[PDB]
């Protein structure tokens, strides 16, 4: 084009309309919290977690405008990297005042992941921050977390903010009554000179997680399907349950339904889910 890429200026022309019809909000926008809460909703329903081209090595490109045209007009689905910071600039654009902050997930075996390499928004209204996450794969809230003490329930599943070991610390209450980290944060504002790092990490790391693997998931009302590899998790009104997947048929009807109007991107996830099921074998 003629305006440069990266620009102020290039990313204050993008075509938030066409946005708002990609994550299915076609309603009147205010900076109440209410709206706050149908636009992450809505995003959350619309948009599936999925890390499909990057199967190869290949590297997501960072800009709002690429971001822009991958989510929108090419209608695929997100991640940390090309959901999140793009969610954030329409917010802002949108008159909230938000906040890119960067985190650290938790393993399911038990520990940290070495980098902190997650993304999350926090979202200032009436005084009140709200967390935000349109770009993670696995069971974390629906509904914006309010940065302040003690359990929030949400859709049968219990939520928290609490300072541990020095950091702000999301947790999600088990079945027995445990609490296990989903993630933590600093607040840190983050610009994409900030979290560029990223991808280098990842290009440079034996063995990235997001490299040779299917890692895809859609919320669902009430819960969330998440498949990794051959398993998948069906979170369900504080239940979650896992079932092995056994025959690409059975991966096929369950990627069809992660990625329900989104059919275009279905052969490419089969082909990619049995490349990674054989590659470890
Ligand atoms: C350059 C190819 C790979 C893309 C780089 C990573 C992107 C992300 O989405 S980083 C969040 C990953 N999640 C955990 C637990 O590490």
């Amino acid at each position: 084009g003629l305006v440069p890429r990266g620009s102020h200026m290039e990313t204050e022309s993008l075509p938030w309309r066409e946005y708002l019809e990609r994550i299915g909000y076609q309603g009147l926008l205010n900076n109440s919290l209410e709206c706050l809460r149908e636009l992450y909703t809505a995003h959350l329903r619309s948009v599936p977690y999925e890390m499909l081209d990057s199967f190869d090595g290949t590297p997501p490109v960072l800009g709002h405008a690429e971001s822009f045209a991958k989510l929108v007009h090419r209608r695929r689905g997100g991640n940390c990297l090309e959901s999140t910071p793009l969610f954030g600039e329409f917010l802002r654009q949108a008159g909230f005042e938000v906040r890119l902050v960067p985190a650290q997930i938790w393993k399911v075996s038990g520990e940290w992941w070495d980098a902190w390499d997650h993304l999350l928004l926090i979202v200032t209204v009436d005084g009140e921050d709200w967390l935000l996450d349109v770009g993670f794969l696995m069971l974390t809230f629906a509904e914006p977390l309010k940065v302040a003490e003690g359990p929030q329930e949400q859709s049968g599943w219990r939520f928290r903010v609490a300072e541990e070991e020095g950091f702000p610390t999301v947790s999600h209450q088990g079945p027995d009554g445990t609490w296990t980290a989903v993630y933590r944060y600093r607040d840190e504002p983050q610009q994409r000179a900030d979290y560029e790092w990223i991808i280098d990490f990842h290009k440079s790391a034996e063995d990235s997680p997001l490299v040779g693997t299917l890692l895809c998931s859609r919320n669902v009302p009430d819960g969330k399907l998440i498949m990794i590899g051959e398993n998948l998790l069906h979170a369900r009104n504080g239940r979650v349950s896992a079932e092995f997947i056994e025959t690409t048929s059975r991966a096929e009807e369950l990627l069809r339904v992660i990625f329900a109007g989104h059919e275009h991107m279905v052969e490419s996830a089969v082909r990619t889910w049995e490349k990674a099921r054989a590659d470890r074998s």
